[PDB]
């Protein structure tokens, strides 16, 4: 069973260490929290929370680094480097990759805003990275409801709430014109915009994103609060706001009769929103995890321990 006070003996500092590593990389960077938080969230949804993503290739498995969902899209890896050395000279040998994962991902919706909460902790490092499962597992903009709720339900989480609350992961970071060229100028081969997509907000997304132009450019998940971590993004779908297809379809879906009554309902209070996403995060981060003597205590997060 996992405990938030596992480490509270051999390493009681580490939550700290984690903290001041994520406020000094947001000086120059202030994506970063975005960008950890999501590192957690595609660790969890393949193998569970073990660290299988921060392994880098070697000639037995490929990377995770290289599934559709993360290429070239995923990033914060030196930064987890770097609190992961800063903890290792604390603690030597004492705090697993995929805890400290999980710790950096709380610790960032923490600073930016977010509930504050002790995470589960005693999770393992896994032994290989699964390149085929992170394709297979990893949820897509383009998802229909049915089959978001079916990518969540296949890792472990039963739960509209469980979607609905860890959807609102989008009320911060940045998302590339690439996943919202259909939803602008051709959705579903219908030569059309998406029509779920507020009218007065397409012509700012087109605007930002030209049909034919840099498809790499990035665009605020959260129109109203961009870097801040808050229940907008929940307001932002009631308005027909959401960026992309995965995130208005948890209002406008017709097999979203479940999840627009708690869309409107951490819409409405941010602490339910925040109670709610508390909840999912925990959840999420219960997900097949190694424990006891299961895999090791990677003491470089990229390599398995020789
Ligand atoms: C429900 C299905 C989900 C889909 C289809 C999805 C999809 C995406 C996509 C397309 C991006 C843009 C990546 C890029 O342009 O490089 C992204 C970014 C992001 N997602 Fe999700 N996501 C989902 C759920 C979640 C969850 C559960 C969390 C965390 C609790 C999360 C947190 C984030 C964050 C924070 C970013 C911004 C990262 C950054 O700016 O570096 N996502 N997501
Ligand atoms: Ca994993
Ligand atoms: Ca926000």
């Amino acid at each position: 069973q996992l405990t938030p006070t596992f480490y509270d003996n051999s390493c009681p500092n580490v939550s700290n260490i984690v903290r001041d590593t994520i406020v000094n990389e947001l000086r120059s960077d202030p994506r970063i929290a975005a960008s950890i938080l999501r590192l957690h969230f595609h660790d969890c949804f393949v193998n569970g929370c073990d660290a299988s993503i921060l392994l880098d290739n070697t000639t037995s498995f490929r990377t995770e680094k290289d599934a559709f969902g993360n290429a070239n899209s995923a990033r914060g890896f030196p930064v987890i480097d770097r609190m992961k050395a800063a903890v290792e000279s604390a603690c030597p040998r004492t705090v697993s990759c995929a805890d400290l994962l999980t710790i950096a991902a709380q610790q960032s919706v923490t600073l930016a805003g977010g509930p504050s909460w002790r995470v589960p902790l005693g999770r393992r490092d896994s032994l290989q990275a699964f390149l085929d499962l992170a394709n297979a597992n990893l949820p897509a903009p383009f998802f229909t409801l049915p089959q978001l709720k079916d990518s969540f339900r296949n890792v472990g989480l039963n739960r509209s709430s469980d979607l609905v609350a860890l959807s609102g992961g989008h009320t911060f970071g940045k998302n590339q014109c690439r996943f919202i060229m259909d939803r602008l100028y051709n959705f579903s081969n219908t030569g059309l915009p998406d029509p779920t997509l507020n009218t007065t907000y397409l012509q700012t997304l087109r605007g930002l994103c030209p049909l034919n132009g840099n498809l790499s450019a990035l665009v605020d998940f959260d129109l109203r609060t961009p870097t801040i971590f808050d229940n907008k993004y929940y307001v932002n779908l009631e308005e027909q706001k959401g960026l992309i297809q995965s995130d208005q379809e948890l209002f406008s879906s017709p097999n979203a009769t479940d999840t627009i009554p708690l869309v409107r309902s951490f819409a409405n209070s941010t602490q339910t929103f925040f109670n709610a996403f508390v909840e999912a995060m925990d959840r999420m981060g219960n997900i097949t995890p190694l424990t006891g003597t299961q895999g090791q205590i990677r003491l470089n997060c990229r390599v398995v321990n020789s």
